[PDB]
């Protein structure tokens, strides 16, 4: 159908109460079937000054998880992957139950224990333990394995990285590339997304970027640079850096059936049910607004980093949103709000 006009006094009002609830900056872009709205308030390095701007790069954690689905279902388009067949079927010996499929993986349904639970038992002192070093996805999957699983193959929805840090090895062992490569030829290059990377271990990101800033769990303190990291912890489940740009581009393209087969992606959108509201699919999240329509993408939070990525059905309208601080639920849950105003318009 046809959506009612974006709110830009709303979307303002969203960026400035994310301020002054601890974001040093915030900003959103709505790319509406070729109309553009771009809206940003504050800081991009809080030290120096330098403002934010929409063509700012960033970290877009989760939002990984996308990119890494796509890659996936395309090689079920190509004949190369089942979704019903057993990860250990192409990973022998990975998993302690042969009856966990890739389709579960990829929904989160596995039961596979989500090792950051471990990792980042407290905010700073996980990050500055994790933030040089570097990983193999086999080092993850053992952190995970040393805890049992958390209910039986497909069971039950239960969010977890070690999934897509599966996904990333499938990738790897099908295709005989590295995801970087994979992620390149599959999507940052026939849609142009140039502000699009993947540079694991890398801790630099290219180009004009904003910083992020770390929330410590105590109130009140002081704010920590997160900006420069390996994200090796996450690899193929949250390190890809983008812009609002691309991003806008790349769930539209998906939601309109530019990135694989129309079966493919109507087996993305198989909802499974995650709260009264939201639902996920294959590397997909679905979001129920206020207004009664629903939009789909994914969210992202890498440290200093909160990220909104989100599609009306047909692709014509998206949206992403991005906040430079983490580990700070009133943002989280503020930043959410450019959802309403993007897509359900004025109240």
């Amino acid at each position: 159908a046809d959506l009612p006009a974006p709110d830009d006094t709303g979307l303002q009002a969203v960026l400035h109460t994310a301020l002054s609830q601890g974001a040093p900056g915030a900003m959103v872009r709505v790319d509406d079937n070729g109309t553009i709205h771009q809206l940003s308030e504050g800081v991009a390095d809080r030290a120096t000054g330098r403002a934010i701007t929409t063509t700012d790069r960033f970290r877009v954690g989760s939002v990984t998880k996308s990119f890494s689905a796509v890659v996936l279902l395309q090689l079920v388009d190509e004949g190369k992957l089942d979704l019903d067949a057993s990860v250990n079927t192409y990973l022998p010996g990975l998993l302690p139950d042969d009856r966990i499929t890739v389709r579960q993986v990829m929904s989160h349904r596995s039961g596979l224990y989500d090792y950051t639970n471990d990792m980042f038992a407290q905010t700073v002192p996980g990050f500055e333990s994790v933030r040089n070093k570097v990983f193999s996805y086999q080092d993850l999957i053992t952190l995970s394995l040393k805890h049992g699983v958390t209910n039986a193959p497909g069971a039950a929805y239960s969010y977890s990285n070690t999934n897509f840090v599966v996904a990333g090895m499938l990738i790897e062992k099908l295709t005989g590339h590295s995801v970087a490569t994979e992620y390149q030829n599959r999507i940052f290059t026939p849609l142009n997304l140039t502000d699009t990377f993947y540079v694991h271990p890398d801790t630099v990101i290219p180009g004009t970027h904003a910083n992020g800033y770390l929330t410590p769990d105590e109130a009140g303190g002081a704010l920590v640079d997160s900006t420069e990291q390996t994200v090796s912890w996450a690899q193929s489940a949250g390190a890809v850096i983008s812009s609002t740009q691309d991003l806008d581009t790349f769930f539209s393209a998906l939601m309109s059936g530019q990135l694989m087969s129309a079966a493919q992606l109507a087996q993305m959108q198989q909802w499974t049910t995650v709260n009264s509201t939201q639902g996920y699919g294959l590397g997909l999240r679905r979001r129920d607004l206020s207004c009664g329509i629903s939009v789909y993408g994914h969210t992202g939070t890498v440290q200093g980093y909160y990220t909104y990525a989100f599609a009306s059905k047909d692709g014509k309208r998206s949206v992403t949103a991005l906040a430079n601080t983490s580990n700070n639920v009133n943002v989280l849950n503020t930043m959410a709000r450019t959802l309403e105003s993007a897509f359900c318009g004025k109240p």
